[PDB]
């Protein structure tokens, strides 16, 4: 085994990625602004152990991007600055009465963090700092792990799982030659443990519960799984997990060309640099993961990437990828199954104004879903015209009592007008919420340059309303979006409205045409079928008073009657003005 370092860089790893980091503009200069952010924390208090709420969570974070930030900078450039401010953060920290095993994210982030310290920095730090810190990672962090009262997470198939499996291997692995037998058992938990959470990435990547909570575990598990790999040369099967490598192409391709990502789910729509991404393409030796990560790295405020706490792991993971010079990814259409079905489909990776569809599957009752299934987000000519509301703040909803984390059916969750599928680019059967208990998958697609289409069975989603409906969506000719529900009724006629939410402005043209427009753009809306329709908007403005404002939006589509045993297409072109 080897010696301290032996956390993800070890003992003379640094002068090989020097070599790197100075051969690549861009990441030289994200390494310069990481050693000068941490001139600026040689000037900064430590942290004091001042919880907000329940939670000490916003602390472990901080302590872990200090120190991770402050250990990276002692070990490239020898600063006795950085290597006397760390050891101040880990002995003002080791000093803490605890750190809150009640939240215990809150101690899986602070072991990690101290935990990188001590081991990046042992082999310069005195033996009654090494004492201190060593104690504080054994009492504060691996020993609360073993509490029946605390570790129900080893239980879970949730971000937790992967997050304190994370840390406290870290915290193992740190102090091994302390207790080799414990430690050894300990990694050895984790790597049985952190199967429960990656079983919900087979079998092709896709993240149930969608872009936002995507970042979280797992870079988490690739912290874990690449500290295995650096210390034992192996991972004992874990990156072979069904679908896991895949989720950095499902990350990549939620990206839309506008730079906001399909927000489905309780997702935002602006996302940040992921150094987990430089793992993935790192492992799978394939630079064309990071196509969206380079505009980030190359565009964006270096700031932006300070808030990182593992910003350093990008740079120990960039494996010599020259940024400016990346190709696109020869691949426009990405699809994946599981629990949360996608299809995300693109003219180009190259054109800012090129067509974008992202559509899904799924359940609403998936962790948290949206009564959304079968809806989609369009943009073209640089403009998204078909949206999807995203999550609504979690805080305001909780102190007003709503019952925000009920999934049931009859859960005040759906009387959330964000969550529920009169708001989505979906069907309303009956004036029905969607079946919580419906599963929508993925029946077939093809990437075809004509046309690019995916296909999702929406019939249980109404099961109690109609007989079967299926959905596709394609886009033809590289020119328009094509949006196809063929519904099969059962001996009770059945009303279906199709809705459309958008920001553009709303002009009803013709009794089968609209026209969205926005910032200088056009996109003409057309209802091929039925033939007979009457155009209406509804309003997005809030229904209760928990329900946040939704100003310049709008929600357009139309209403069918179709009778009781037959079969009946809906049809609806979304053709930009440059089409
Ligand atoms: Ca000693
Ligand atoms: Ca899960
Ligand atoms: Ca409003
Ligand atoms: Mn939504």
């Amino acid at each position: 085994m080897p010696g301290h370092p032996r956390l993800l860089l070890l003992s003379g790893e640094e002068d090989a990625l020097k070599r790197t980091i100075s051969a690549d503009k861009t990441w030289e200069k994200l390494h310069q602004a990481i050693v000068a952010e941490c001139d600026q924390l040689v000037g900064i208090e430590p942290l004091k152990r001042i919880q907000i709420g329940r939670r000490l969570l916003d602390k472990s974070r901080e302590a872990l991007r200090r120190i991770f930030y402050l250990s990276y900078a002692w070990r490239m450039t020898h600063q006795l600055n950085y290597l006397q401010r760390a050891e101040t953060e880990l002995l003002t920290i080791a000093a803490f009465s605890d750190w809150n095993p009640t939240h215990f994210l809150d101690v899986a982030e602070m072991t990690m963090a101290v935990s990188i310290g001590y081991d990046w920095l042992y082999n310069d730090l005195s033996e009654q700092s090494r004492s201190t810190i060593k104690e504080a990672i054994l009492k504060k962090g691996i020993e609360p792990s073993m509490d029946s009262k605390y570790n129900s997470w080893l239980r879970s198939s949730n971000n937790w799982n992967q997050v304190c499996n994370a840390g406290i291997t870290y915290g193992a692995i740190a102090v091994y030659e302390d207790q080799p037998e414990q430690s050894k058992a300990l990694i050895s938990r984790a790597v049985s443990a952190v199967v429960l959470p990656m079983g919900d990435y087979k079998p092709d990547g896709a993240y149930p519960e969608g872009y936002s909570y995507w970042g979280y575990g797992t870079s988490f598990n690739v912290m874990l799984i690449s500290a295995l790999d650096k210390l034992f040369g192996n991972d004992f099967g874990l990156s072979a997990q069904p679908g896991f490598l895949k989720t950095a192409g499902y990350l990549e391709n939620m990206t839309a060309p506008s730079g906001n990502a399909y927000n489905y789910s309780d997702s935002g729509l602006s996302g940040e640099l992921q150094p987990a991404m430089f793992w993935f393409a790192k492992k799978l030796n394939d630079p064309s993961l990071l196509w969206v990560e380079r505009s980030r790295l190359m565009n964006s405020n270096p700031q932006n990437h300070l808030r990182n706490r593992l910003l350093p792991a990008a740079l120990l993971w960039s494996n010599g990828v020259k940024v400016a010079q990346m190709n696109a990814p020869k691949e426009a259409m990405w699809v994946g199954e599981g629990k949360t079905p996608v299809a995300l489909m693109r003219t180009s990776w190259t054109d800012p104004a090129a067509i974008f569809v992202g559509m899904k599957g799924g359940s609403p009752g998936t962790s948290h879903a949206h009564m959304d299934v079968g809806s989609f987000v369009m943009e073209a000519d640089g403009v998204r015209w078909a949206m999807d509301f995203g999550m609504q703040e979690y805080e305001s909803l909780e102190s007003k009592g709503v019952d925000l984390w009920n999934m049931k059916q009859n859960s005040q969750r759906w009387q959330i007008l964000r969550y529920n599928n009169f708001a989505h680019n979906t069907l309303s059967i009956n004036d029905e919420l969607q079946a919580v208990d419906g599963k929508a998958p993925l029946t077939a697609h093809s990437s075809s340059a004509n046309f690019m289409n995916a296909q999702v069975d929406l019939s249980s989603l109404y099961k109690q309303s109609i007989a079967k409906a299926n959905r596709g969506i394609a886009v033809v000719d590289k020119a328009y979006v094509v949006v196809q529900d063929e519904i099969e009724t059962s001996p009770a006629e059945a009303t279906v409205r199709w809705t459309l939410l958008t920001s553009a402005t709303v002009k009803v043209t013709g009794a089968n045409q609209a026209e969205l427009t926005k910032d200088g753009k056009v996109l003409t809306i057309q209802v091929m079928e039925p033939a007979q329709i009457d155009f209406k908007t509804w309003p997005t403005e809030p229904v209760y008073d928990f329900d946040a404002p939704n100003p310049g939006t709008t929600l357009v589509g139309f209403e069918v009657k179709l009778p009781a045993n037959t079969k009946s297409v809906i049809q609806v072109t979304l053709t930009p003005g440059s089409s």
